[PDB]
């Protein structure tokens, strides 16, 4: 008899120390649950985040390029361009049309074509041309004087013609 | 008889298996404190992540609009430049100053404007000029002749004048 | 022995009890496995994203610093640039060159510079030159009268020189 009555102290002694472990155990699942939980919010975050970075990095390249694209215009723009204070003569490859006037340190040395003239006919006189030649006029009528003064005088047209010619063929009258 | 025999043998079992339980449960209790540990440091540095990511897209918003305008103002410059390398013809709707010369196929055409003019006077001859009008000279003196030398020499002046008055409107001279 | 079948009751429920615990330990230990297991993935993927900002937030400030360069560059330009659509006269601090042409108002003004010429020589007249000047000639030969005609002359071919010379220097004409 009494060699039961400690089979009973036994008895309630594991079934406290089996409801121990099933508190315990019941504790610990609760706990792993809302774990479990929090790692699947984790994985959203990190997937997300994973798509965002590499939406990022996708975004980086593309900005890359646009630098390099406008730094490139840039720099083609910096070594094409005519600059008003660069001071060593500056070229062009075309030919240029401005408005009104072009000016020489700071005055106008061209203006529009000039219209209104006739243009001048006969053959122009390129070649030799003595400014300085004296015409001798004799107290009498001499044939060859007069005609040396005639010759002179035609040069002289032939000359004028000259001159027009090239500013018509420059642009600079009519 | 074997009543108890048999209890004491399944009690000492049960007894071993409690106790089994117990250190397994302990074990559990072990890694879930170190993995509920871990899930806050993640937690801690996915927040972290999740701030620059918000703060990186803020930003790229706004290279996005920097790129923007710099690639319109490079547009603007590209449509509104003078190019030193374009073969067709470039037109200014403002007048132009150099300094010191205008050339043409490297060549120098115009410089500055030269001083030192006395302004011829008359009436300037912009009608018919006949460079090639011959004058003739007899043996003998005949004023209709002479006469026709001083109206060429007359009309040769009066073209010199709109020669003149050509350059001098066009600021070639002063 | 009335007793004790009370035991076999009690017995069987602890057995049963303990076996349930067992096993709820062992399926504890397989959701915990799998949580630990994901942890790791989730470090793995936090710490390349740890990497990843600092390699991005590196490259932002870099995007910057491209920016600020372009910028720059972009307003030197735009003040040192001549352009096309302004109205307003433009100024070169330097020299130019073209292609072919000077054209003011869509016309051309000036050309290729034109050779061909022998320089005229003499002594300039850049003095006072009457235009309108007229030469009397009478019915008969009178040397005075053929003499101004003579001073015309020089002085206009004399005249002539200067425009010449006007040209050359300019560059209109070799
Ligand atoms: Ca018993
Ligand atoms: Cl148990």
């Amino acid at each position: 008899q009494v060699k039961n009555d400690e089979q009973d102290v036994e008895l309630a002694d594991h079934d406290a120390r089996i409801a121990a472990n099933t508190k315990a155990i019941n504790i610990l699942e609760v706990r792993l649950t809302t774990a479990e939980g929090k790692i699947v919010v984790l994985r959203s975050d990190v997937d997300y985040l994973l798509d965002e970075v590499i939406d990022i990095q996708a975004h980086l390249v593309t900005v890359d390029q646009r630098l390099d694209g406008v730094e490139s215009d840039v720099s083609d723009i910096k070594s094409d361009y005519v600059s008003k204070t660069v001071t060593e003569s500056q070229s062009l490859a075309s030919p240029l049309d401005v408005k009104t006037s072009y000016s020489v340190d700071g005055i106008q040395v061209v203006g529009a074509r000039q219209t209104g003239w006739t243009a001048a006919t006969g053959t122009p006189l390129l070649g030799s041309f003595n400014a300085n030649q004296s015409y001798t006029v004799g107290t009498t009528y001499t044939q060859s004087e007069v005609a040396a003064l005639a010759t002179g005088l035609e040069q002289a047209r032939q000359r004028i013609l000259a001159l027009e010619t090239a500013l018509r063929l420059h642009g600079l009258i009519d």
